[PDB]
């Protein structure tokens, strides 16, 4: 019973971090196997913020310019390398904590733990979604480059995320860990902004089912809708379209609880056109969009 | 920028998890030194869960009919006693993972980071807090029994919680580390319920601080209030009194935002009367109180 926004446990991440620091910009690094992953940008200089070349800026740099730290040992560098936006800093040593693990880039809507860190040392851990629009609300403050966001499936850890900035809304933006930005951001100076955001209506619908199997069913009713028909409110209301797919995803959690999906569907469509009068669903006034079928199956009896 | 329920890396602890069993009955037990932790009821046989006798079951047991496993190493028990309503199995190994650690009993109102166990194998890592009627609302299920709570700073462990039971209403009690309950709770086979709950006020304001840090601010206005003003709103609305302590624990949020403490409460006591009218607050459309001074001077700016 109970409901909560849940992480991965952090531990098999946390022997992973490092600081790098070059010159006076230090932030965050992952150490697997005998590589240290970090955002490029800790070798721009904020003299030319606004077109850095990075392939000009690293040219410029041995080895020795790197200083790598995990813990209170110092990793000698042996080779540097650009891969997109991350670095990738050869060490002399394999992290012994190495967990089994993947490098996997998510979709929008898809969910992961969050492992923030500050000088190579971890902070908290928090469950995040990517959103449509390729950003995520994290917590983060000044110095949090090269956290990592990611999943963990039998022993294997799947990153997924490298934070890199913060963005004029307060909302984040970051790469995959082959040096890829989520969405359209960039590693230089520009007033990028999020482009406009919309709610996961599949995952809306996995917390309406994880709400029910704990509960809560004051806002079922007898009525159903057609997929066509919910669509047409979903647009309205800048939900996400729902496809047949979604709807096969969403089987098993119908099947536990007895209510199709579409029939869900109307509960959700009146909950959109009538609000929730004052009542609460998993202890939030709001629809929440942040877990996943599978999140809700994972925690869920 | 950004705020979310961050709980702390659960690395530490996910190294002292391990399986206990007596008979057909498994959970989780805690790994400290040549100690495993762990509900004295996992010696309760399902025939009498009425009133059993725990000193009499325990005296009918030798070592041997407690089977601890620490991941795939069975560990030997070499003696076992009980404190309280906890058993403390002396196993031949000491974990060699043990961090520094105290055990510390928490007051309703303070929050903690609690990590989800099954089998000995951890799940997920979140943040709770001791209700004011001492119930937790957790997110367990059957065989989560020994997952434990707890706090770190600076490389220390705190353990506060260790978990017991879900009641009727589908929050959770348990103990200390010393196998005091939290509350009126029993391990034993009652209707025993939540006793009447109420809203933490001072974690309220520390979060509506958190929010002007974050930049909302549209809830400020240019009122005062006496604190003995304010605390006729509270008892009318389900709000604990607010104490002059209280406002000189949130004397650095406010000194940091510049809004004295009975500003933000004249705020505060307009949201109860007036509501949001359709706003949110850090992503919430209620007034969230799982957050201390403490919680939001870590996490904001
Ligand atoms: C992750 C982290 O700890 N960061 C983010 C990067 N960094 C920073 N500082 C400053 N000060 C002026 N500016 C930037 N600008 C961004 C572009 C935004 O358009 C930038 C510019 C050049 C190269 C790379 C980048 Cl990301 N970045 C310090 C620090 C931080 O959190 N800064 C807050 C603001 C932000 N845009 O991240
Ligand atoms: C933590 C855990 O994994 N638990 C909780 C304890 N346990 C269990 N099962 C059952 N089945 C009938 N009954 C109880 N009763 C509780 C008292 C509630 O009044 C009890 C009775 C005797 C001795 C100790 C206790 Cl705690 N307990 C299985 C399992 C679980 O989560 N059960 C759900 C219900 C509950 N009360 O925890």
């Amino acid at each position: 019973s109970g409901f909560r926004k849940m992480a991965f446990p952090s531990g098999k991440v946390e022997g992973c971090m490092v600081q790098v620091t070059c010159g006076t910009t230090t932030l965050n690094g992952l150490w697997l196997d005998d590589v240290v992953y970090c955002p490029r940008h800790v070798i721009c200089t904020s003299e030319d913020m606004l077109n850095p070349n990075y392939e000009d800026l690293l040219i410029r740099k041995s080895n020795h310019n790197f200083l790598v730290q995990a813990g209170n040992v110092q990793l000698r560098v042996i080779g540097h390398s650009m891969q997109n936006c991350v670095l990738k800093l050869k060490v002399d040593t394999a992290n012994p904590k190495t967990p089994k693990y993947k490098f996997v880039r998510i979709q929008p809507g898809q969910t992961f733990s969050v492992l923030a860190c500050y000088n190579g040392s971890p902070s908290g851990v928090y469950q995040c979604a990517m959103r449509p629009n390729f950003t995520i609300k994290g917590s983060f403050l000044n110095g949090s480059c090269g956290s990592v966001g990611f999943n963990i499936d039998y022993d294997c850890v799947s990153f997924c995320y490298m934070h890199h900035m913060e963005l004029p809304t307060g909302v984040h933006a970051g790469t995959d860990l082959e040096g890829n930005f989520y969405g359209p951001f960039v590693d230089r100076q520009t007033a990028q902004a999020a482009g406009t955001d919309t709610t996961i209506t599949v995952n809306v619908l996995a917390w309406l089912y994880a709400a029910v199997i704990n509960g809560d069913r004051w806002f079922l009713n007898r009525f159903t809708t057609t997929l066509n028909d919910f669509n047409l409110v979903a647009m309205k209301y800048n939900y996400e379209p729902l496809t047949q797919d979604h709807v096969d995803i969403l089987g098993p959690l119908s099947a536990q609880t007895g209510i199709a999906v579409l029939d869900m569907c109307a509960s959700l469509k009146e909950l959109l056109q009538n609000g929730m009068n004052g009542r609460t669903i998993l202890g939030s006034a709001l629809l929440e969009d942040e877990f996943t079928p599978f999140d809700v199956v994972r925690q869920c009896s």
